[PDB]
């Protein structure tokens, strides 16, 4: 329903590594981020293509100042996704223009740690992760909004991941219209 694989042993082994709780958010707890996101949002622009980058038609902000409404939030995520693993001073705040995408990578294993939790605003995408080594072992998630995903072990570290573009915005068979989409990351420490 919200978790596609290119076999039962993928879908095995990252049973509890890539993870999807859609409707982690409640409508209240999305307008709460979206609408205190979207000032410090409208004052950029979608910011310069630069053929290499990962990201495409993107604007984005590293934020750590939040009202206590959307504190309590970011802790909910930080109690479900992180344990003892210790969170980046601030969260990485990204808005994708519904032009916009983002291509095969690997968080940073010297800034990222072990873990990855995004929560997904607005509109639904699919992410795609594939074994580094092996093409042929591939996970797709349906993330829709209100949903928060989970990226940790070894499909943090040996799996790629990617938010499809429009034209290529698949889920197994059923086309996933993109909008513009803001993701709301947490990330752990080394
Ligand atoms: O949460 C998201 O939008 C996906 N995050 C990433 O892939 C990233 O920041 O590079
Ligand atoms: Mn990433």
């Amino acid at each position: 329903m919200w978790v596609r694989g290119s076999g039962p042993s993928v879908l095995s082994r990252l049973q509890d590594a890539a993870v999807v709780r859609p409707g982690f958010l409640s409508t209240a707890e999305e307008e709460t981020l979206s609408r205190e996101l979207e000032p410090e949002l409208r004052r950029r622009r979608y910011e310069y293509d630069h053929w290499d980058a990962a990201i495409h038609g993107f604007r984005e902000t590293e934020k750590s100042r939040w009202s206590e409404a959307s504190r309590a939030i970011l802790r909910r995520v930080q109690a479900a996704a992180f344990g003892p693993q210790t969170l980046l001073s601030s969260v990485h705040v990204l808005d994708l223009e519904a032009r916009g995408y983002i291509k095969p990578h690997v968080d940073s294993i010297k800034f990222c740690g072990a873990t990855i939790a995004g929560l997904s605003l607005l509109s639904p995408s699919v992410m795609r992760l594939v074994h580094t080594q092996e093409p042929g072992e591939w996970l797709e998630l349906l993330l829709e909004p209100g949903s928060l995903y989970i990226l940790r072990g070894s499909a943090r570290y040996d799996f790629s991941h990617e938010i499809l573009r429009d034209e290529e915005s698949f889920f197994g068979e059923r086309r996933i219209p993109r909008g513009r989409r803001i993701s709301v990351i947490c990330r752990s420490l080394p």
